[PDB]
């Protein structure tokens, strides 16, 4: 049976990855970018904060100062991170919490394979910090996603094979990055976006340890 449970955390345990989007068209515009719609945000789930300001900048062929990609990137994180202050346990997807006591109970280790430098913080909000086992440092990856570094470094700071593992993601980068880790993904999204050739399902009340084992076992 599998040994650890590898999750994203926006779009995930919370509402978060609208944040993101908000905070990241907001940014676009101020710049004169105006192709951030919610398409082109499946493009930047799951990816860096200077990967994601990257991607946008590409998209309009816009090239800036590294001074202001710096600051761009900082002004974003700013908001970003005033959106989340009032985060509560409250914010908790359903399903998530329940999730996280069965494989406490069952001796399942939980590690967070979270690109976001704001992940911590988000996990104290929301009162979960107690039930991770692990929460694996982006900054100290040397690829992020869709590389599956932080994937591969969440299994083995809970001292379990990605072969062991099940991951956890509403992203495109971070299915590519779990099927490379060899971790077995489970999407969360829509299929028109994630795919069709693993299992996605519609919504996070549908992560549960009765249902994620017979996934493991088909
Ligand atoms: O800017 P942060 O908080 O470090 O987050 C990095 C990335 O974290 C990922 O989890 C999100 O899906 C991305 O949207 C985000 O860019
Ligand atoms: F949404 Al993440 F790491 F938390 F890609
Ligand atoms: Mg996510
Ligand atoms: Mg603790
Ligand atoms: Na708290």
């Amino acid at each position: 049976m599998f040994k650890a449970v590898l999750f994203d955390l926006n779009g995930v345990i919370t509402d978060t990855a609208e944040y993101h989007f908000r905070a990241w068209k907001a940014l676009a515009e101020e710049i004169g970018i105006n192709g951030v719609d919610r398409q082109f945000n499946e493009q930047l789930k799951g990816v860096s904060r200077e990967d994601s300001l990257q991607k946008i900048l590409d998209l309009a062929d816009k090239k800036v100062s590294a001074e202001e990609f710096k600051e761009l990137a900082k002004r974003k994180n700013d908001n970003y991170v005033k959106m989340i202050q009032d985060v509560s346990p409250a914010d908790v997807y359903p399903g998530i919490l329940q999730l996280l006591k069965d494989l406490r109970s069952n001796k399942i280790k939980i590690a967070l394979a979270s690109a976001s430098k704001n992940g911590p913080f988000l996990l104290e909000r929301m009162n979960l910090t107690g039930y991770f086992d692990a929460i694996a440092d982006p900054a100290e990856v040397a690829a992020s996603k869709p590389a599956p570094d932080i994937f591969i470094a969440a299994a083995h700071a809970v001292g379990v094979a990605p072969s062991e593992s099940i991951g956890l993601e509403d992203s495109q980068a971070g299915i590519q990055a779990i099927k490379d880790s060899g971790a077995l993904p489970i999407g969360v999204g829509r299929p028109e976006d994630l795919g069709d050739d693993i299992v996605i399902v519609p919504d996070t009340s549908h992560y549960t340890l009765e249902f994620l084992k017979e996934v493991w076992l088909q």
